[PDB]
């Protein structure tokens, strides 16, 4: 029998690589009691590692939805990340709790809050960053769709299995899809978490909460500012204000949206035009030593913009812009320069495809220096592993 999409110890190592980046950094202080929804991967994971080993030596509750190994299956990356982060966190004497539940349901929130007042203590930083393809409740099921609102979006995607470009297309969304996508990817559940945490008295005074977005360049506005994702994110952005206002009154805190930069996801892999833009961008930004990955993105966000000596610099919209380096004039030009020369035949050498692909396999624990791949694994060893 063979591994599939996830390597369990490549996952250990990847978490560890991000921990080691954090341990070595200039270090910051601020949060001590931290709640993350969507803690098992991407920014949730990086945020969790950045607050635990960034030097705040903070305690964390991760909410995430993942499954593990049975005698037949191997389980998800996020599942293993949760386990290894616990392991490495307890070894440092920090609390890492794991609720592996549906975050959208009330009986989950009640589990979480119940846990906070009883054992954990007042949360000082709340990060909401779950990306689900679907939601529940009531008893209805809403599905998230990546679509336009008018016309078509076609552009190149990257087939990492076959190292080639494929032109893929995205059509227009029905009114209800526009609406299901807003229930999933908008800031409603965020808002409801926030409120229930506030009134059940779980926010430390001046406490902070973020949610994460993406804006992109004009090339992708049809999708990210105009489409079903853009409408979901403009809703999220809107709820940011309605919470900033509240927590500022009741407990003197703040809420806001952080606009992250272009990163390689699985879910970003089959949106048109973005895989290729990001691979180009990766090159551009590497030949300017300003490329950042997920953990550098978050480290920088905390130790320079949120929890630094200086005062917090917001955009003209109440949004923290961590895509500031991505959207710099010189950088965008160079992408637009390279874009017009890219072909299905030469793309591998005009964009940082290598790095783009490396970063894909790494999410899943593949292609990592520090791991023995030809080695075999034991299924009974992975199942006994618990969060
Ligand atoms: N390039 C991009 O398209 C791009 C760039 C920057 C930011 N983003 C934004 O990044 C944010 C996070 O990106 P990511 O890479 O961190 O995502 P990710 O997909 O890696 O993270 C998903 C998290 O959601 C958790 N989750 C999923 N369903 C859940 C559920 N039902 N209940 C509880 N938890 C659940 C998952 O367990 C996981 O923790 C997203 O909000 C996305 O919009 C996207
Ligand atoms: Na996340």
């Amino acid at each position: 029998g063979f591994i599939r999409d996830v390597h369990p110890y490549g996952c250990r190592r990847e978490v560890l690589n991000q921990i080691d980046y954090c341990k070595k950094a200039i270090g910051f202080r601020g949060p001590k009691k931290v709640l993350i929804v969507g803690a098992s991967s991407g920014f949730g994971l990086a945020t969790r590692i950045s607050v635990a080993f960034g030097g705040p030596e903070a305690h964390t509750i991760g909410v995430s939805y993942e499954t593990g190994a049975t005698d037949r299956r191997i389980g998800t990356a996020g599942w293993y990340n949760n386990i290894f982060f616990k392991e490495f966190a307890k070894k440092k004497g920090l609390v890492a709790k794991n609720f592996i539940e549906d975050a959208f349901s009330n009986e989950t929130k009640d589990k979480v809050i119940k846990y906070i007042k009883d054992e954990f203590g007042k949360i000082d930083l709340f990060v909401y960053s779950l990306a689900a393809p679907r939601r529940k409740d009531t008893g209805n099921v809403y599905t998230s769709r990546i679509k336009t609102i008018l016309g078509d979006f076609e552009g190149p995607t990257i087939d990492v299995e076959r190292d080639e470009i494929t032109l893929k297309k995205v059509s227009s969304a029905s009114i209800e899809e526009i609406e299901e996508t807003r229930k999933v990817m908008g800031g409603e559940d965020w808002q409801e978490w926030c409120e229930e945490l506030l009134y059940e008295d779980c926010f430390s005074d001046k406490a902070t909460t973020i949610a994460y977005s993406y804006i992109g360049s004009p090339r992708t506005y049809k999708i990210y500012r105009e489409g079903t994702i853009g409408i979901a994110k403009k809703d999220l952005e809107d709820k940011a204000k309605l919470i900033n206002e509240k927590l500022n009154r009741v407990i003197g805190g703040r809420a806001f949206v952080s606009v992250n930069k272009a990163l390689v996801t699985k879910a970003s892999a089959y949106i048109p035009t973005f895989p290729l833009y990001a691979a180009i961008l990766y090159k551009v930004m590497k030949e300017k030593n300003i490329h950042e990955n997920c953990i550098m993105q978050i480290e920088r966000m905390f130790s320079e913009k949120i929890y630094s000596n200086e005062k917090i610099q917001f955009d003209d919209k109440g949004r923290l812009r961590m895509d500031d380096l991505e959207l710099r004039k010189d950088v965008q030009d160079e992408v637009d320069r390279i874009w017009s020369n890219i072909t299905p035949e030469n793309f591998k050498e005009l964009s940082d495809y290598k790095g783009y692909k490396k970063e894909f396999m790494n999410l899943n624990g593949f292609d990592l220096d520090g791991v023995d791949y030809s080695k075999d694994l034991d299924i009974e060893l992975l199942r006994k592993l618990e969060p």
